[PDB]
């Protein structure tokens, strides 16, 4: 029992994290095969077609790359979306089996938070409705990657670029595509809102029942709210339309609590509560994917 | 900016995690040098003096150990407090620089939660006043270790043994000493409740101020002496100094006494506005975990 934010083990990622320094810009890259990927603002702060011109005019010898104190010489440079791809003269002999994948809204993945080309800390994030994260990043952490680990190998899903006002973090996939409607420029940007993820909240409320925290359904006469009714309510109250997940078949069977009881709970609990904590909290938590809860309950 | 539960990188620990199976009992161990440590209940469910005799009567060949699917033959065995130390036929050539150290109350450390000798996920815990953790463990996860990564190398501080009432967890240090007043026996054990850690709450409120959330200090400061008297009757620990607070107070312009007054105001919860997303004081962040996440904040 117990419910925690589960990070994936980082050994395969650590063997790929490098520093990349150009001028006064210090950030991190990802070394796979014979190349390093890093955010294109390693070049400086540009917009639009200025990135291509900054690429043409840069010199490979001006990019200083280290892996654990060993220099990697840059022998080619190219832009890949919002990333620079720097070919280097040495193959990473510890390149893991890997794929590049896109995170889906509501998914968790793990951040290998790095400074000076060394991973300093790992943590879980959740991809929000507007393609942002609530992470923990300071100057020097750009190029930190987000990843998952499966039976097949590592999946790299994210590389960090920027912090929007309100501590809203933004980045790209490893093909250099930004995850939401923001760009890597220090100008004000209007971005769609981030409604609470109802699906994830249902997973967390099941987690609570698994852990004998069930006052919000076991006390008071049973209530249910239909999906249709819940969706119409949710659209006016800053929650996402409900989406089903196969985990809920397992959870509902094991707990005896239906999905419709959980939707009615969300509506009742949506302004918070003070009766008793739910998994330590007095507000609904949308940060856990159904996968993360299943891995800790069954 | 932002505040998250920060786990230490796991590469060094992963190269030490093994499965240990004895009969129907499946758990994990820690392979360092030419030995593996694992919980003694790999032997069965014994009590008190029976463990010594159960270890003496076991055969080395009845312990099956795998590292990443590779067999490690047990060639010796010894009881070390709550652990078995199983000598094996191969030295771990990836043994990191390490020490065994005791976590202190309020400390964070990272858990490498393992099943079948494979780390499935990591998370952070906080050593509570009564020597328990709020972790996440299922059957098969015993022998998972807690660790920190420091300048010197890895510090192994915890090995997992059991789940107590209330979804709380207990275990030992790597000398086999249990962290609180409990043992590895499946009988009801009464353990003293754990007050909220005031020191860590102070660190978390500083974290909020670093992140431009400071409504709760915006006078009436409270002295450490008055705070300690109030805390002793309200389920909070006495304040304890931590040298991170010299940095936090200077950077934020907010004194510890302001923060202690805030703890008293906020002790029953609030609903004015969130603090770092929360409506109750959070004691799960050590001052070291906050410092690591704020040291580069300019604003
Ligand atoms: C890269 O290391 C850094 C990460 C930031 C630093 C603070 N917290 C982060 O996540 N990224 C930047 O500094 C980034 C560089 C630009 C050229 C994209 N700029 C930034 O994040 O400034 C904050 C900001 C971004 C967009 C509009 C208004 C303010
Ligand atoms: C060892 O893997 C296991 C870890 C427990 C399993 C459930 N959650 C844990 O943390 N330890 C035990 O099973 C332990 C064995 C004794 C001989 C020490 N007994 C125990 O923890 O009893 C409580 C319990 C609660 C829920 C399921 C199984 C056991």
């Amino acid at each position: 029992a117990g419910i925690k934010k589960m990070v994936a083990p980082s050994s395969a990622v650590e063997q790929c994290v490098v520093s990349v320094v150009h001028g006064n810009t210090q950030l991190n890259g990802l070394w796979l095969n014979d190349y390093v990927l890093c955010p294109r603002h390693i070049l400086g702060k540009y917009t639009g077609e200025q990135w291509r011109d900054a690429l043409i005019n840069a010199n490979n010898f001006d990019f200083h790359i280290l892996y654990k104190g060993m220099e990697l010489q840059v022998v080619g440079r190219e832009l890949v979306g919002a990333l620079l791809k720097l070919k280097v003269s040495m193959v990473n002999a510890n390149t893991p089996k890997y794929k590049f994948a896109k995170a889906r809204i509501g998914d968790n993945f793990s951040i290998a938070c790095a400074y000076n080309g060394h991973v300093s800390g790992l943590y879980t994030v959740t991809l929000r409705e507007n393609g942002t994260l609530k992470g923990s990043f300071m100057s020097g952490s750009c190029g930190s990657v987000g990843y998952n680990v499966t039976n097949e190998g590592v999946e790299f899903v994210y590389m960090h670029h920027l912090e929007l006002p309100g501590c809203v973090h933004g980045g790209s996939d490893l093909h250099g595509i930004f995850y939401g409607g923001y760009v890597d420029e220090e100008v004000l940007q209007r971005i769609p809102p981030a409604p609470a993820n109802s699906r994830n909240i249902v997973a967390w409320l099941y987690a609570a029942v698994y852990n004998n925290c069930d006052w919000f359904v076991k006390y008071g006469p049973k209530q249910v709210m239909s999906v249709e009714d819940f969706n119409e309510w949710a659209s006016g109250y800053g929650f996402t339309k409900f989406e089903y997940h196969l985990a809920f078949d397992v959870f509902s069977a094991a707990t005896g609590v239906s999905v419709e009881q959980m939707l009615a709970a969300i509506k009742e609990l949506a302004d918070g509560w003070n009766y008793a904590p739910v998994l330590g909290s007095f507000h609904l938590d949308d940060e856990y994917s159904p996968e993360m809860i299943m891995q800790q309950t069954s």
